[PDB]
């Protein structure tokens, strides 16, 4: 299935432009959402997890305590094997369902911020998300409970904005008004759309 990969360093927003994507029919494949899918209330994962770790692992609507699990994890890295161990074939079970049901012309790879391999192994167009690093800082700051001295120090840990505009076959700029990044989104999804037709001719 023809694919774009869509990246962005973190703080980018580069969620809020894949929901735009879904908005148009786009089957959306992002590993963190599927990470929450194999833990949500009532799975059997996350009852092993209570089981296993204790009751304080849920929250009161049902949900995991993510903090709590990453502290057991944190005492006790030898629960990393067990928890990759009950988790990882679930996540490969639960991605390879989705992109079996899809029925869209094209698929939305949501790129991981840690990437293992070359994207176009995967991906037949590459969509970057791009901000101003000031943007991303900014963001995570606010998203993520870091002080800014973290926030640059994932930054450098990531690849460059450079590197990653440099990469990109198109690149929407997450900015300004939201109005015409969705129109921007709409734009890409009829290029994208062109794409599969020529690809599916071949
Ligand atoms: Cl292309």
């Amino acid at each position: 299935t023809y694919t774009v990969a869509l990246t962005g360093g973190i703080g980018s927003g580069k969620s809020t432009v894949a929901d735009e994507f879904a908005h148009l029919g786009v089957t959306v494949i992002d590993a963190d959402i599927i990470a929450r899918q194999v833990v949500e209330p009532g799975t059997p994962a996350l009852l092993a997890i209570a089981e296993r770790f204790g009751p304080q692992m849920i929250n009161d609507d049902g949900s995991l305590n993510r903090r709590r699990l990453r502290e057991r994890i944190f005492a006790h890295s030898e629960d990393k094997a067990w928890l990759n161990a009950l988790l990882h074939p679930l996540i490969q079970q639960e991605t390879r369902r989705q992109m079996q049901a899809s029925t869209s012309p094209y698929l939305l790879w949501v790129v991981p911020l840690l990437v293992e391999n070359r994207l176009t192994d995967k991906a037949d167009r590459i969509l970057v998300v791009d901000v101003p690093k000031e943007t991303q800082i900014e963001r995570t700051i606010r998203r993520d409970g870091v002080s800014r001295e973290h926030a640059e120090h994932i930054l450098a840990a990531q690849a460059t904005r450079e590197q990653r505009l440099a990469a990109a076959d198109d690149v929407i700029e997450n900015m300004g008004s939201a109005d015409a990044v969705a129109s921007h989104v709409a734009r890409l999804h009829d290029k994208y759309l062109m794409l599969a037709s020529q690809a599916a001719s071949q």
